[PDB]
């Protein structure tokens, strides 16, 4: 509350650090239907139903000019990729599967840096 605040966690690394778990999922070989956002001019359906596309590469963009205020805001981000591949692609599928890979690998990543 006011004049009463926990111990200050140092947060000065946190935009390094995104940006290093970033460059991993983007190196990862399941991440190409990630890297970019989906084409809503070629893919039926998608923009009607996926109300907030995400990818990789706007992520990047976000990170990168301090449009993310702290890093829950960026794990946001980076997990509604991951929803929204659930939403749209069924889990028996390359992407479907690409996208519970991914979200492992990164849930791995978030909790060693972080937690």
């Amino acid at each position: 509350s006011m004049s009463v605040k926990k111990p200050k966690r140092d947060d000065s690394k946190d935009l390094a650090l995104c940006s290093m778990i970033l460059t991993e999922m983007e190196t990862h070989e399941d991440a190409w239907p990630f890297l970019l956002p989906v084409n809503l001019k070629l893919v039926p359906g998608y923009k009607k139903v996926i109300k907030k596309p995400m990818d990789f590469s706007t992520i990047r963009e976000k990170l990168s000019s301090g449009q993310y205020p702290n890093l829950e805001t960026f794990a946001l981000d980076v997990r509604l990729v991951f929803d929204n591949c659930e939403t749209f692609n069924e889990d028996d599928s390359d992407i479907g599967r690409a996208g519970h890979n991914m979200r492992k690998y990164f849930e791995k990543k978030w909790t060693d840096t972080f937690k």
